[PDB]
């Protein structure tokens, strides 16, 4: 009944997991397919 | 012998991730991929 | 000066991450890029 700490834990992990994920997503599209 | 624990890790784990995964793949070919 | 509970965090989170963004990569590359 409290997502206070859990909010954190999901918002900065968005974070750097959007980061890899697009970034490695774009290069992949940007020409990776070799 | 036990993987009552485990389970969960894996579960919420692989929730989790393929929520992203999809979700974020959807949007990036749903026009995100600039 | 204790990074020993920072550690697992940043382990477990780079693991899931490496695993989602590598095993793309292996299946594009495993004979995805059709």
């Amino acid at each position: 009944m409290d997502s206070a700490p859990f909010e954190l834990f999901f918002m900065i992990n968005t974070s750097i997991l959007l980061i890899f994920i697009f970034i490695v997503l774009l290069i992949h599209f940007e020409g990776w397919r070799i």
